[PDB]
């Protein structure tokens, strides 16, 4: 068997293994395939536990493309349940610091299966020969060192394809994630849909654009939140602005539509970037953060859509209310969606994670792309 | 008993029997009625199986109008569960060709029931004496023969009521449905809410309008999809344009607001009608189809809202993406709602059936009626 | 449709309607019948509730019989869940007096059905036209007028069938509990399996067998239980009458003076203890279920085989009532057995702990044991 | 991997695959094994379904034995739910003829596992390489050729072990039902616990014991049941042959002429009734389960202890068939017992009411009773 | 509130807290009480979990007694689900040594309640103030000092009540299993129904009865089981001591030398086998449950009635241990019975297969049988 390839996809909750794709040396008859023919298990961290296969099928493609008219062949896709316990690639160890386990899978075809010419294909068992990281393999990895010197900032950059080069396109800049701090240049783009949502074909076909997901080192934050008032720019945020300038230097990016959005720490981060560099950004979506209300007047002309859940037990909701109230009463350009108590838990999410429905809200995506300077 | 009348209503999934209405020769006390007093069963096709009665009540009306203040009399309504196995009137036999069984019901009042003057009304059992087809009996049946000659095209036409005649009103033209092909002049209007949604009082009170649901014969399609590139007009679509001209000839229809929408085969159909007759239509909603991207420039000024689910295993989603991407980058007037993988199955629908949420989306109805030339 | 007949049968917790039999104008093939073609409902008391039909079949007998081989005939049997709420015929009224519901059913064939001839019998709906009381209908009804005391006592008696007139057979006499008191001559045979078990074919065919089941009248009781707060151990008129009727039976029938057994529950349990103690000469063996006791008198019963039953947690009749008789019986040289149902045993099996007669009449060992007794 | 062995065992409703034993090249610690490390599947008939693995453990025996103390060895046992749909080895074909499925399994170790040495045996997948028939493999296979009639009769015989050659022991002869007819010499010992119960260690160790289990051939039957519609009570060739083989056994073995017991079910129940009535001199005691009867002949069997079993609602063999023999037996002076399973009792326990042999062979009282009989 | 008393009772799997009784300052009507007015909780070990209250009622006794008739008094009984996780008093520690939890409860009346006087007792909350050990509190505690060997042996002895001093009565001696070893004199009477069943009123009233339940000390065991890897069949000091104490009892009490019965499980099963084989003259009958054997010695026990019990799949004590003694007993002329619980039987009933003492002490046949034995 040529390979068995784990597929990962970023789900509102974070990155998960959603499929295994097995490459056969012959052409499998999908019609006759079924979940009970295979097993897929995940190592954590010393025993394996089962993954629920929900669907099976086939193609000469080898991503997750199902077609009823030819269910075949070389490639067999086993879909996995995203509700499985160990579906997540990221484990939230006991700080504001998550990590991404190396992926450890064993896969077996359990019984013989029929190929297109009606042979049997014999059982096999195998560890994976691959990962493939969906929409997260299309973000370029880069490093930027703040010279003079010298905080290094890994970042991920999505460049649109294939999109006439004598035109300029928006930049969406994203800020994770206390949990997503680190040095690996992956967490920031995998913790949630913050960076990746903008890169989905559904939105790219209609708002082609760049996305920037920089990564804050451990023990630092975007604002002086974790380094002590928590509202001033900290050197990682400082460095991001410079990365933005480099990107406009290097790429056909529309200076009139640089958008910024961020989450929790990256919430503070968003308010802070707009309040310190207010000529730079065309619009903002700060999610469950705070910022300096004495400085709201600087940003009265930036369209902003604020999000926060009422029952956020990590970042008090009042941190959004206060900015929203001041912004609005001074002539504004502000929206505000304050998720009701119980809403989040009703949808199976920690009430801090208000970024989940926010990035799943097509009204807000569309809104952002209507902004300009 | 004067009659027992099956009521049908078109549900997003298609037409179903949702009630039985029994006409008594005296006036029944609804207060005292209950589901366990009756039985309703459906013949398929050689045994009968039970229908779940969910609610009972009464009136001098005899559609499904429940009133708590007088629960009486002549008329007894038994509501049926739309989740029942054999609730659908249409069976999807093994092609791209569905059919509508003749309706075969037996109904019994099981125990004596009380009338308003406190008599008993004795048990009875009966086959149905009637169908009544809701909002599907308000579409006129007509035939059009393409003279010269001679493909005949049955069609259904909803004419608004009662709406000052010295004014012009929009035409909504709908295209089913590979499955809904046939000759009966019913399938097209019963397969799903494609034609009927526009005719609902909720929308008619505020956007009075005509609707046209023509029917494509078997073995043909709207575009050269099923007759072989699948993007050119096939003679049934050709004939529809002529039916549209006849209708403007015959009816006070606003030439500036002829809207077109369609589904799958009728998806291709929609793109095709706009790309070949671009002066004719004011807006379009193509659902899960494709069309010719070399011809997108002709339609750059037609407002279009495209719909497709990501995991459509019949019509690849890329068929919408490609048109959307080209349309947008050339100056557009295009929306796009690409339902996420898992969305459809989460709501109990085959992921091909993206027309179901689309016609259930009040934003899209309203949108269409804001268009004009 | 010729008739619709309610089939009742006495189950451990009393008599329930277990089947409905419809006599069709022609025969019918049951192979093609199915539960969802019919409906069965009870009234209670001004609405109906459904009986759940668990199997449909056909025979030519009219009872419950079914062979895979010939599932056909003019009779269609609809069997009903015995676990249905409204299956019991007897509503337990207060305080200690039960009443049987006049039975009230409507039945439907809902869809056409195939016949042997055929091919279609049309839907019908109907009240019932007949009860059939399976096993209760083999007990002849009689009334006895006690010529010494006026008291009238209705009774039901089972006479064995196809038995040699030249041999003699045992008599089982059953005394019912308070709740079965009445004047209808039905209750005491339908409230539990107390009379009827002895009359089941499974037992009759190995131990043919008369059964006398007397009814005691609503404002007395077998012993001075309900007719005195001093010592409810003395024989009351109804019990005394029962004796005279045992003697009528002996005169009228080929009954074996040496094997007149006696059992009863609760008020009938006191009844049983009182009977054997006041007439030690009469009975071969006794099964007193939840009753009570003249302890001063166990010496007269020293030689009668007795198997006592009671539940530890009986909240109506303290278990100590059986324990005391058994203790004394035992220490005096006995011929006594005693099964005392553990706390919780009854509710575990879904039974009020007072109803200890329920597992007892279901005990094959107990039945067999009674029959190996004699004088 | 040295072998993968299917363990079958005869359960009350017939023979099921209950375990899969894998012989590994080294020993293994079961302390560290768990059900989710393996997979077990049957074919039927061109797909597989899973057997549910309920416990994993190791021994050095190769059978089902497990001690908490040393959960280790080259053998790994995967125990399987006996409630799985595809556990039975025997598919009930029509009309009255069952067939055993050639067995078809694939087994997997899915993840690496720790060994004693060690530390890793890699995943493998495999068809089985062996059946082991637990208890059916102690019955020697023989065929007898009846020299008077040509008929060939395959039979299985259990010979006791570690028993004194100088004493003599009982013979239990089992006659199987219609469905077990055939020519394979396996069916009649695997279809139910009829032969094998007598051969279980729990009983052998208190009542050592030969068991003869003859097979009757697909187009006849023990009595003139299936070979005549006039009176299916006469001995047919297969039964007659069985007698001759009892005599061979007596000649060849230290069997006690005074304790040749006989039981069978259904066609074997008729068989049993016919055998004892036509050869009253031969058998010490009989257990005929759902069979039928020459009533004219019970006088010859007057002195044979007999315990009849039947279910009231048997839809294949009317219960009246047992009732009639029992009634007569009883009134003539007997030595007859009779347990008749109440309507519903069988389905309550999940059993077709015809299979009354199932609770019967599970009755310790019945087994014990047979062994206290003799001439 | 006068007191809150924990009611414990010995259930087949050991002693559980089954009720909580509250003594109120006045009487109370239980007719008006309901489970949701109270709360009951255990500690374990630094949190509490709820006991589920299944019924509330009142009496004037203080124990579990309830009559429908007078549901009233100063005592309020809260009955608790015996299926609750934290109901057992005994935590099974390692390796083979169990310990009883000091008991730790808090109880609440949550809402006001109506009294007889009345009309309101206010909410209260409280630790318990009392245990009451139902049946374990009828066994007097004693210690014996073996004057030949120093060994001290605690024991519990049940003396019958209201019994004639002039007659003599049986002695049942129970030897507990490894886990009940200790020095507390409680374990061996609370770990299972081994001692206490004989002491239940249901049995006492038909077979009055002493029960001796000795405790063996944590680092030995009745036979040379845990004190030698050569042959664990010899009498160890603790067993020897037990004998001397049987003799003390005979001296001190009206015990019948002809009916000293003996039973024990596991380590107590070995104990039982060893006892009767080394002192054949002493015991009338034995029930050894999952134990093991000096096979060379069964000839001395040839005449002792013995009913052995073991489960086929016991993973601690191989069933072959019972099979071997039974086989020999049988072939030598016996007086031996043997019930061997089938594989799966135990787990089906929710029991570890080693605990075969659980169904055994629940077997009325076994109990009755022991009592018909004598010399």
């Amino acid at each position: 068997v040529k390979s068995v390839t784990l597929i990962t996809k970023v789900f509102p909750e974070g990155e998960k293994v959603c499929a295994v794709v097995i490459e056969y040396p012959v052409e499998i008859d999908g019609q006759k395939l079924s979940p009970d023919q295979f097993s897929v298990k995940v190592k954590t961290g010393d025993t394996y536990s089962s993954r629920t296969i929900t669907k099976v099928y086939a193609n000469n493609s080898g991503g997750l493309s199902f077609s009823i008219f030819n269910n075949r062949g070389k490639y067999v896709v086993l879909e996995l349940s995203t509700e499985d316990l160990h579906s997540n690639t990221i484990v939230f160890g006991p700080n504001f610091l998550n990590t991404r386990m190396k992926l450890d899978y064993i896969v077996s075809q359990l019984v013989p299966i029929f190929d297109v010419d009606g042979n049997e294909v014999e059982p096999f068992t195998s560890k994976q020969t691959d990962e493939k990281h969906l929409i997260i393999d299309d973000f370029l990895a880069f490093t930027f060192k703040d010279p003079e010197t010298g905080v290094e900032i890994p970042y991920r950059l999505f460049v649109p394809k294939d999109v006439n080069p004598d035109r300029k396109y928006p930049l969406v800049v994203f800020l994770h994630g206390a949990g997503e701090r680190g040095t690996d240049n992956y967490l920031q783009v995998a913790g949630n849909r913050g960076a990746v949502v903008w890169a989905q074909p559904r939105y790219q076909v209609v708002h082609p654009c760049f996305v920037l997901a920089p990564q804050c080192p451990p023990n630092s934050s975007w604002s002086t939140l974790f380094t002590d008032n928590p509202f001033n720019p900290e050197k990682p945020l400082l460095a991001v602005i410079k990365i933005i300038r480099k990107l406009l230097d290097e790429y056909n990016i529309d200076e009139n539509r640089i958008y910024i959005t961020g989450l929790s720490m990256g919430g503070y981060g968003t308010w802070t970037a707009i309040m310190e560099f207010p000529e730079l950004f065309a619009a903002a979506i700060p999610i469950c953060g705070g910022g300096d209300v004495s400085k709201v007047e600087r940003i009265k002309d930036i369209p902003i859509w604020v999000f926060h859940a009422e029952d956020d037990p990590v970042v008090p909701v009042e941190n959004s209310r206060v900015l929203v109230k001041k912004l609005a009463e001074i002539g504004g350009k502000v929206r505000y969606t304050e998720y009701e108590k119980g809403f989040m838990e009703k949808h199976g999410w920690d009430p801090h994670g208000s970024w989940i429905p926010t990035y799943e809200n097509q009204e807000a995506i569309e809104w952002l792309f209507e902004q300009s300077r």
